[PDB]
């Protein structure tokens, strides 16, 4: 369990401006509640970033800085149902900022208004119509559509790297981490239906493989895959890392020590968080200049 | 003046730490001091990371992290007077966990005990027992030894990178800076000169030591230069980039608004100061993807 007073303090404050009580709330509700959430972590835009919002593809993006020879495309998380431009702004503008590499927030359309396969269809969009040396990066359900976008665009259009930041790829359940962090912190539950029911092809039954279970990871882009060690999701970074391997991809596995699932919100509280943030700058940074 | 209610209590701590009047102290009393604000301000080592102390080229370093195909030189600052491998630790750490560069930092000889060019001798030891390639950063009296370095080494031999970090490169004091920052937070116009009595003497001065003045600059490695907005040493660094990209050298200045001399040490209670060294990682990550 976790003891590092920074991180116990982050927790003890996530929890404070997120009563968990919202499930069959409404998606109305959670959408509201996590934007409150996301505000008390927010950081401030760095001044002189120039940020503008524009359609691409069909689909409505927010971006952050000048035109670069690479770019970076950053998906959001929320389990497809919560997140927005505004819930993961201050992310993409330190990455900007950072890097010098202008980055591209999608505002893919969120269920249970829109299921799968929206999210990726809009994902897919934005990629097809940048038509631009990039390096694509996701947090949570962002970091699964980044996963399934390089599994889709493989060949000349490969992004130039993934970035999964605690992603969920489609682990069945069986791995240690889902029980060994069941009562995880910041874990909601209440969210995985909303998540998986509806929301995924557990809404009309459908395969579209996500990417833990697609067979020929040959040649998709490559991956530096980071984890919270108490997160349910843990060893889907674990298990993917492994059979990117197996397909002769090269792909980094980093584990956080102590950090729970959505720890990016924590980086101006924790030194844990922050040196996690640092080195996901340097990893998009390692893939973007090319080699 | 700044403004930035973060950064001003980022400076009531280190004045409290390091009072004004210790750059005038006794050597042996300004580094009891110094040494003192360091531990106000030093962030936990990566649990995980390897560091040990090893001579090299004769002169006493501390590695950082496994062996890497690229490694980052590290000169610490501190007037050539103060700092050492402890002072810099958390910083080299850092460095070492975000990039997965093996970093390497250079307890060099100090003033006024050893006068110039102790100090740039120490650093060509350790270099050219390196063999190695290398991106090459330091922070202040640091950021001058790099330089130095680079200068001192156009050949088989060069540094693929130097990340100078609110240096002093040899202004003579005529620009703008010296006069708007001469009263400072953390340093003042006239704790240049103590220091620069501490370093040469009153001897004639190395051509060597004043990166600035040197006439030919042609072949160095390229640069970033971050500088603090809020210091006398500000257009050091705006000139040195000018003055490089006068020589064909690739540079990029990076000016930090609302932030002093010393700021590496706020990174972790300032925005502004943890956006800093976020660019400053990326920066050095750029360089480093090569050979
Ligand atoms: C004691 C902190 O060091 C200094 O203030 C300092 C003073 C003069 C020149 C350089 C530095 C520096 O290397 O930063």
């Amino acid at each position: 369990m976790i003891s590092d007073p920074q991180v116990l303090g982050f927790i003890a404050r996530t929890e404070a401006a997120y009563p968990p009580e919202a499930n069959g709330a409404s998606a109305a509700d959670n959408r509201r509640f996590y934007d409150a959430m996301c505000a008390v972590f927010r950081g401030p835009r760095p001044p002189g970033l120039v940020v503008g919002d524009r359609r691409i593809g069909g689909v409505p993006c927010r971006v952050y800085g000048a035109d670069s020879a690479v770019s970076v495309v950053y998906v959001h998380g929320g389990g497809f149902v919560v997140g927005g431009l505004d819930s993961h702004d201050d992310v993409c503008a330190e990455i900007a900022d950072a890097t010098g590499l202008q980055v591209i927030a999608i505002d893919y359309r969120l269920a249970p208004e829109h299921r799968w396969p929206a999210q990726i269809q809009d994902v897919q969009a934005v990629w097809d119509a940048l038509d631009r040396p990039a390096v694509i990066a996701g947090d949570s359900a962002g970091g699964m559509l980044s996963a399934a976008l390089c599994l889709s665009r493989r060949g000349q259009r490969q992004p130039l790297g993934q970035v999964l930041i605690y992603p969920g790829l489609g682990g069945d359940g069986s791995a240690p981490s889902y029980r060994e962090n069941a009562g995880a912190p910041l874990l909601r539950t209440e969210d995985l239906a909303t998540y998986h029911a509806a929301l995924h092809g557990d809404g009309p039954v459908d395969p579209l493989a996500l990417p833990l279970q697609v067979e020929d990871l040959a040649g998709v882009a490559p991956a530096f895959v980071v984890s919270a060690d108490v997160d349910p999701l843990r060893d889907d970074a674990r298990d993917y890392v492994q059979r990117l391997r197996a397909a002769g991809v090269a792909a980094e596995w980093r584990n956080e020590p102590e950090l729970p699932h959505g720890y990016l919100r924590a980086r101006r509280e924790s030194d844990r968080a922050r040196r996690s943030f640092q080195a996901i700058l340097s990893a998009i940074m390692r893939f973007a200049v090319r080699g």
